[PDB]
């Protein structure tokens, strides 16, 4: 198996009474920097796309473009406790 981060890599979920997939868009409620985890290097998480940030959604970390908020990537929250 993998023993890294791919084990926490989803493809899709529901939060906020909204279903999403790789390539959905978030609402503007999560474009705000109030959820922007710039603090991703002191984590197992991968480096963001070149115009996006990691966002704590409903117990999952989504990557959203600051210029669209396409759901570039999604990981589960459990990657936060991983070592």
């Amino acid at each position: 198996g993998a023993a890294g981060i791919d084990q926490y890599a989803l493809k899709e979920f529901t939060a906020d009474f909204t279903q999403f997939h790789i390539g959905d868009t978030v609402p503007a409620m999560y474009l705000t920097p109030e959820y922007n985890i710039k603090q991703w290097q002191q984590r197992n998480l991968p480096a963001p796309d070149a115009g996006s940030h990691w966002t704590y959604m409903g117990g999952n970390y989504v990557l959203i473009t600051d210029t669209e908020g396409k759901i570039l990537k999604v990981y589960d929250g459990e990657i936060f406790y991983h070592r």
